[PDB]
This record gives C-alpha cells, structure tokens and sequence, in this order.
C-alpha cells in the first residue's frame, strides 16, 4: 500500500516523514528507471530526488543529495513490476533538475487530487515500459486508469497524458485560472506509445479492453477538462468515448474514436474542435471563438 523500491532505487521513509525517492543513476539518455514492487503515493506527496546538492524540498523539508547520481535525469520513471494496482494523491514534487514524471503500472492505477512541482511534464500509464537509452515505449495491453473526484491539477506541466487500456474520468482535469495551462492527451486502448513523440499505434493485445460499444474513455460530468489542446484518442474498434464533462481550450479539441464518440459541451477559444469516429459521433453544444468546427463518423 505504500513504496517498496527494487534494485538501486531506495526510499527514505519512516512515520511522519514525507516520503523521498533516491532514484536510481540515469542511463545515457537521460532516463532514471525505478523499478518497485509497490508504488503508491499519498497526501502530502512524494519527493523525487533528482539533487547533486543538498537542500530543501517543498512539501517534504531538508534533504541531502541523492548518493545514486553521477548526474541528474531528464525523464523518472517509475514502475510497478508486481500485481497490485498504484494510487496517487497529493503532490509529485521533483527535487533538483526538473524533469518528465512517468508512472507505469499495468495492473491500474486511481488518481485522487494529484498535483505536481518542478515536473516538466507527466505521464499516467498502464502500460510496459521498453526503455532504450533517451527512447521510451509504452506498450499498453490492460489496465484503467481513474481519475477520482478530488481531480488532477496540472499548472506548471507542458502536458498530462494519461495511456490505458481504458480511462475512467470522474474529476476534472485543469490547470489553474489564468496559470500556465498544461496539454491533456488521454489515449486508450491496445497501443505502443512513444513517450518521445506522444504517438499511439495500435497494437495486438491478449485480450479486447472491453465488449463492443462498451467506452475505453468514459467521463461523467464530473469529468471537466481545461487544457492548452486536449485530445482524446481511443484505438480499439468498437469501443467509445463518452465524455460528458464539459470541455474547455484556448487552442483546440481534438478526439479520436475507433468507436463511438459522445460529447457533451465542448468550446475552443481559437482554433478548431474535431471529432473523428468510426460509429457514430454526437455532442451536446459545440463552440468555437474563431470557427473551426468539424464532425465525422
């Protein structure tokens, strides 16, 4: 239910204190791949120690430099090789350098109020990690992820994707009010994603993610975006996405569906909305700032 690191990556941990991951020495790449039975995050949060230096964190105090560096890493990932599922609440603060969060964790993962300091950008996945060098894939074949009430706050990312099998949106997904607003990607179904270039190619699974017209995306009215762009994109052919929670971008709305897409409101301050299914394709009132609106099923 907590951190239970695997080979060079320790915990420091005990009581009251707030939990601070000495992640292991990046390759060549710049990649820090950490390896944990469990991996499980709590309110406050959690510290990634990506320091030469000795300092203090916010959310966590004093800390000393992570004994494993012989330099700080521009991608942390962490990922759960054992059979129980992740919950994240609270803040991923990255100590030192900033760079990109990826957490990975087949078995699901439940995200309930998460929040992030001095993360470049994060990533959300069910998916196995193959990690070559700086060139990470992410081969997704089950999984949920579940983004709970208390809702995902993403002010100071370039983007939040979220790569699952299926995704369950049931808080909102934003950035603050007048804050920089942070990319929201969330891509479902049988896909090997390329964390280098956030593209999604279907691939073969053991398994379908779910029956015909059942949805790999699906958000409630609780389910609310704001993002810079928001796209959502769902691979496997049958399946939907539903998302009645109300989308809002300056810039625009893309979403993708092998399947069925329902929206609800969906608004782009200045640039184009655009819906791309395979089934059929609704939404409830579509508008754009500057006119760029487009329905295809």
């Amino acid at each position: 239910q907590g951190l239970v690191p695997q080979g060079q990556t320790q915990v420091l941990q005990g009581g009251n204190k707030v939990p601070v991951v000495n992640i292991a020495d990046p390759n060549s790449g710049g990649v820090s791949h950490n390896k944990f039975q469990q991996f499980n995050v709590a309110n406050p949060g959690v510290v990634f120690n990506n320091g030469l230096t000795d300092g203090v964190s916010r959310i966590g105090g004093a800390l000393t430099k992570n004994p494993n560096l012989t330099r700080q890493a521009s991608a942390i990932l962490a990922e759960v090789t054992d059979t129980s599922p992740s919950r994240l609440a609270g803040t991923l603060e990255v100590y030192g350098k900033g760079a990109d969060l990826i957490i990975a964790n087949p078995n699901g993962i439940s995200v309930n109020g998460l929040s992030t300091l001095n993360a470049s950008n994060l990533t959300l996945t069910t998916g196995r990690p193959s990690v070559n060098g700086g060139r990470i894939g992410l081969d997704v074949q089950q999984g949920t992820v579940t983004i709970e009430r208390g809702g995902v706050n993403a002010t100071g990312l370039g983007y939040f994707d979220v790569v699952a099998r299926l995704v369950k949106l049931q808080g909102a997904v934003s950035s603050k009010q007048g804050k920089p607003l942070a990319d929201i990607a969330v891509v479902a179904g049988a896909n090997r994603y390329d964390h280098a270039t956030r593209r999604a190619t279907p691939i073969a699974a053991g398994a379908r993610g779910a029956a015909a017209g059942a949805y790999a995306i699906d958000g409630t009215a609780a389910g609310a975006m704001y993002g810079k762009h928001i796209t959502l994109v769902s691979s496997d052919s049958g399946l939907g996405v539903r998302q009645l929670g109300s989308l809002s971008s300056p810039s625009a709305i893309t979403v993708s569906s092998q399947g069925e897409i329902a929206l609800g409101d969906a608004t782009v301050q200045r640039g184009p909305l655009s819906l791309k299914g395979a089934g059929v394709v609704s939404a409830g009132k579509l508008a754009s700032g500057g006119g760029a609106v487009n329905v295809a099923g």
